[PDB]
């Protein structure tokens, strides 16, 4: 139906806690026909425990060590929109598997909205903190560049339908593209 972006390489998703990934994600692979992932997902499904079970006893090497593994596979997928976990990019080889592997996109969000978006999840346990937004904040100012160097397309986002966000993403790829 869509088989006509058959031919469109991977599609990979890549910011901080809160950006809507997986949502914009999932749209996006609807839009295109084609599968959705999330590596998060993936990791809790492939190890059979949930990411703050993975931090607690393996610690945050140990959930990098899988997170590398699980990115490795997936980004060797076809056909695939894929959500990363929002600390990937801290790794030289994922940064590398990613950028070199499909179409990376940045969903550049606010501090204000990823503390929205992530308030009072328990399933994030960087955030497990007495200051959240301290430590977003912290993060995003560690991450930020290494978010765009990787990405293809940096997209500012903010409060919206993720279908939307999704159909402008897809808009940018292709603008270059079909000309
Ligand atoms: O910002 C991070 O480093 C993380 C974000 C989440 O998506 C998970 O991948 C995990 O909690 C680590």
């Amino acid at each position: 139906p869509s088989k006509a972006f058959e031919t469109l390489p991977n599609i990979y998703l890549v910011g901080p806690m809160g950006a809507g990934k997986t949502t914009v994600g999932r749209h996006l692979a609807e839009l295109l026909g084609r599968e959705f992932l999330d590596s998060d997902h993936e990791i809790e499904r492939k190890t059979g425990a949930t990411i703050p079970w993975i931090f607690e006893k393996e610690g945050e090497v140990g959930f990098r060590t899988r997170e590398t593994v699980v990115l490795n596979e997936l980004t060797s997928r076809k056909a695939l929109v894929l959500a990363t976990g929002g600390g990937a990019i801290t790794q030289a080889p994922n940064r590398e598997f990613l950028k070199q592997r499909g179409i990376v996109v940045y969903l550049y969000t606010p501090v204000e909205l990823q503390l929205q978006r992530t308030y009072r999840d328990k399933n994030r346990p960087l955030l497990q903190v007495e200051n959240p937004e301290q430590k977003l904040r912290d993060l995003l100012k560690i991450r930020d560049p290494l978010y765009r160097e990787v990405a293809h397309y940096t997209i500012e986002t903010n409060q919206g339908a993720a279908r939307d966000l999704a159909q402008k993403i897809l808009q940018l790829i292709l603008s270059n593209k079909l000309k």
